[PDB]
């Protein structure tokens, strides 16, 4: 319906470097980023530690963010264990929302850990910055509103299977088709209130090249690339290239499985903001610290930052 036909609200020059220069990458390193480099698989106490974070950073802000765990058992290759997404809300009886998401787990595995930093504690800080840098603006906001998911689950514990993957997402987009939306209302779901998902996937690792995969989303995609193309014109992003941009002129010819799948599949339009090809590093050791590249990040917090209020209008 109204998703259809949602315009962003353009913002100008001045504007721009307004959020170009409130958002701190350093911030986001130590105070988002670090504390979720830790192996944290589902159940895990790792997971637990992450969990508290998120939580925790959310909390500590304005935004009058409402916090929700969806806890829950499932079936895996090593028994029933347990798994909790996080939703974070403003608005929550808003009848629209962005809904921004990762994937907080990471992958069960040299005698070294795995800690996905690109996969994805990457995308969590950045969400995490996000509703940090814009604290503010998102203040005001207390009928369309933002959502924050971090998935639990995201991965396969043994073989990435139907069954052995996407188990956060899949019972959430599940919960949420079942769940009436607006509270008391009579035909529509909390799905059908998901203006557009854009899950962050796979960030970090420098140079990305994010196709446009969904033509029902491409005019978002294409918002996107004239953001980049804009912070980049002004001088406020880092180490940028026109030839090296991010968001290509690309369609993408395969499926990607990931968390939006199960939302996809019922109808939610989604932004999928996983490069293609994959990182160097992926689901290898070397996901780590040390082989995330600071710039790159930091741009994309800013191209997603703008991506972020236009839409909002704020
Ligand atoms: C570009 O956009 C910004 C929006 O932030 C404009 O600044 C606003 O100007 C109006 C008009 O007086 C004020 O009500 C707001 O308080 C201003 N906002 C802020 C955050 O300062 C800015 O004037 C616009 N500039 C141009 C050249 O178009
Ligand atoms: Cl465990
Ligand atoms: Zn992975």
């Amino acid at each position: 319906e109204e998703k259809n036909y949602h315009q962003p609200a353009i913002l100008n020059s001045s504007a721009l470097r307004q959020i170009a220069e409130g958002t701190s990458i350093s911030e986001m390193w130590q105070n988002d980023l670090q504390p979720l480099l830790i192996e944290r698989y589902p159940g895990s106490p790792g997971s637990y530690a992450a969990r508290q974070h998120i939580m925790q950073r959310i909390q500590r802000l304005q935004a009058d963010w409402v916090l929700e765990i969806d806890t829950f058992l499932s079936q895996t290759p090593y028994g029933y264990r347990s798994f909790s997404n996080i939703i974070s809300t403003l608005n929550p009886t808003a009848k629209r929302h962005l809904v921004l998401a990762c994937h907080y787990d990471s992958k069960y595995f040299n005698n070294r850990v795995f800690v996905g930093a690109t996969d994805s504690a990457v995308p969590c800080a950045m969400m995490l910055e996000l509703a940090r840098a814009l604290d503010k603006k998102l203040l005001s906001l207390k009928d369309l509103s933002l959502q924050l998911i971090f998935f639990d689950g995201e991965e396969a514990f043994l073989h990435w299977s139907p069954q052995d993957s996407l188990y956060g997402s899949r019972h959430l987009a599940a919960k949420m088709a079942s769940t009436p939306h607006p509270p008391g209302a009579r035909g529509t779901s909390q799905l059908h209130g998901m203006d557009l998902l854009v899950l962050l996937d796979l960030i970090g690792a420098p140079n990305p090249t994010f196709p446009n995969f969904f033509p029902n989303s491409a005019r978002w995609f294409e918002r996107l690339q004239a953001i980049e193309h804009e912070l980049h014109e002004l001088g406020l992003l880092k180490d940028h290239s026109l030839e090296g941009r991010y968001f290509q002129n690309y369609s993408y010819g395969g499926v990607i499985q990931d968390d939006h799948i199960p939302f996809l599949r019922r109808g939610v339009p989604v932004l999928h903001l996983i490069p293609s090809p994959f990182p160097e590093v992926w689901h290898t050791m070397d996901d780590n610290e040390e082989n995330l590249d600071e710039s790159t990040i930091d741009n994309l917090n800013k191209i997603l930052q703008v991506f972020v209020l236009e839409y909002l209008h704020l």
